[PDB]
DNA sequence: TTTTTTTTTTTTTTTTTTTTTTTTTTTTTTTTTTTT
């Protein structure tokens, strides 16, 4: 859609919950340690490029998810 | 009978033998439990 020129606002809600393909092919609590965040990162290392050239919107939506081992 | 005298011209190719080198990471995820 970005690349097309067409749209200008794009919203992608609870990024959290697209699950990767690999994850969704596999089992239940294989393992997949960070998978979700290799693929975001690698996301936006595509869009960005095209996102400031189309002049459009990505906003994405997040959750919160609290961290362990967090004291201070 | 006596009695020798002088060279002239090039034609043709034939066959390949041998490898030499790696190069770079990429990413977090989720809390549990009141005690007197």
């Amino acid at each position: 859609l970005v690349r097309s020129n067409a749209v200008d606002v794009i919203i992608v809600d609870s990024v959290a919950a697209l699950v990767p393909k690999a994850e969704i092919e596999g089992e239940m609590g294989d393992a997949h340690v960070g998978l979700q965040a290799r693929l975001m990162s690698q996301a936006l290392r595509k869009i960005t490029g095209n996102i400031k050239n189309a002049n459009c919107l990505v906003i994405f939506i997040n959750q919160i998810r609290m961290k362990i081992g967090v004291m201070f």
